[PDB]
C-alpha cells in the first residue's frame, strides 16, 4: 500500500508553472492510497474558455454525454437531484450487447469546482474505477484560461498487465477531456 | 441482398455541394452489396490541408498509430512492402487482456487516393470489417480543402442490434477521422 505521487510530476500537457499552481489542488484531491492490484493516473486539459464555462458542463452528472464519446444513454431517477449518492445508469459504446454502467456521484463542491464518481456495476473491465475531476482557472495579464484535472484509481483485472488498464482509460479520459474543450471553447466563442 | 445507397445521402459534416461533387466516387469506391445480417456506413471528413499532406498519412498502412486512437502499437513484416494482400498486426487498446488484430490492405491507388483493409482475424466485434479511405481535394476561388471519406461493411455480431453495432463503428471511425484532421492540419500550418 502507497500513496499515489500524482502532485510531483508534471501531467503531460500542462506548463511546469501551471502545475505549480496547482500543486495543492493535486494533493487535496487526486490522491489515492493505492493496493497493488490498483492503478491510478492523473490527466490535464487546457480550455480556453472561462472556468465557471467549463464547470457547467462538467457539473451536470445527468448529462456525461455532452463531453464524452461512446455514450449511447444516460437515464437518471424520476426525481433524480444533483446530489451525492445519486447514480446514474449509462449504456456506453461497446461493439458489444446492450448494456448498462451504474455510477454514483461522489463528490459534488460547487464553491470548489470538484466533482467525481465510481463505477459501481457494469463495466467489468474497470471494477473498482473512480475519478476526481476538478476545473480551475489561471489569469495572466488580463487574459483568462482554464485547466481541468482528472485523475481515476482502478482495479486492474485479472489477466491484464497494469501497462494495458492505464493505457485504455487514459486514452478514454484524454478523448473525453478533448471533447470537453472543444465543447466548452465554442460556447465560449460563440456565446 | 441489397446494394448500399450512402452514394445518394449527404454524409454528415459534407455540404450538399461538396457531396454532389464527390457522387461518382461514392458511387465507385463507397458502394457494397450487402446482406442481412451486415451493416454499412459512410462518414466524411473536411480537413484544411492539401490532399498529398493527407494522403501521405491516409496510405501509411504500416503506422495506423499516427491518427487512429486505441493502437498500442502496429507490426508489419521484416521484408514488408505497401502491396495489396500484405498484413498488419495491430494490438488495439480494449480494456481487455493484450491481443492483436491482423488486417489485410485490399486496395492502395496513389494516383486516386483509395485504400482500403480488412480485419482478418482478432476482433470479434467487427467479424467481416472492410473499409474504403479515399481522399478528394477541393478549390474554391483559390482557396483548397480536402474531404476524406471513409465507409465500411460489417457483420453484426449475433445478439447485437444493428444499431449498436454501427454506433461503436461509427464513433471509431469519426474520431480517427478527427485526429487524422488535426495531425495533417498541424502538419499543414506548420510545415
Ligand atoms: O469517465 C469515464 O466514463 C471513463 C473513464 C475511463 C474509462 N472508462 C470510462
Ligand atoms: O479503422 C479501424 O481500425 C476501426 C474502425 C471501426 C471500428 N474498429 C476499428
Amino acid at each position: 500500500s502507497t500513496i499515489t505521487t500524482h502532485h510531483l510530476t508534471v501531467p503531460p500537457g500542462l506548463t511546469p508553472e501551471e502545475f505549480q499552481e496547482l500543486s495543492s489542488s493535486i494533493a487535496e484531491f487526486h490522491s489515492y492510497r493505492i493496493n497493488p492490484g490498483q492503478c491510478s493516473s492523473l490527466l490535464a486539459q487546457r480550455i480556453h474558455a472561462p472556468v465557471e464555462t467549463v464547470w457547467t458542463v462538467v457539473r451536470r452528472f445527468d448529462k456525461p454525454q455532452t463531453y464524452k464519446h461512446f455514450i449511447k444513454s444516460c437515464s437518471v431517477g424520476e426525481d433524480f437531484r444533483m446530489t451525492v449518492g445519486s447514480t446514474r445508469d449509462v449504456t456506453v459504446i461497446s461493439g458489444l450487447p446492450a448494456a448498462t454502467s451504474t455510477e454514483r456521484l461522489d463528490i459534488l463542491d460547487d464553491d470548489r469546482h470538484v466533482t467525481g464518481f465510481s463505477i459501481i456495476g457494469g463495466e467489468h473491465r474497470l471494477r473498482n474505477y473512480r475519478s476526481v475531476t476538478t476545473v480551475h482557472g489561471f489569469e495572466r495579464d488580463g487574459e483568462i484560461w482554464t485547466v481541468v484535472l482528472e485523475s481515476y484509481v482502478v482495479d486492474v483485472p485479472e489477466g491484464n498487465t497494469e501497462e494495458d488498464t492505464r493505457l485504455f482509460a487514459d486514452t478514454v479520459v484524454k478523448l473525453n477531456l478533448q471533447k470537453l474543450a472543444s465543447v466548452t471553447e465554442t460556447l465560449a466563442r460563440e456565446a
